[PDB]
């Protein structure tokens, strides 16, 4: 299922990273399941969390595919 990206960053331990994605219009998973690592560098993502995130939105991607 879709859900918030406050939610999703959450489970990541991820949270401070929040206003990246809100800044842009960006609020739920659905609008962020294709980012790759270089999209998640254009939203000026620190290097710390770009690859916790990343890996959880390929989860999400899994997840969704064989749900």
């Amino acid at each position: 299922t879709d859900c918030s990206i406050v939610s999703f960053l959450a489970r990541l331990g991820c949270s401070s990273c929040l206003d990246y994605f809100t800044t842009q219009g960006l609020t739920t998973i659905y609008q962020i399941e294709h980012y790759s690592m270089d999209d998640l560098a254009s939203l000026k993502i620190p290097e710390q969390f770009r690859h916790a995130i990343w890996k959880g939105i390929l989860d999400h991607r899994q997840l969704h595919e064989f749900s």
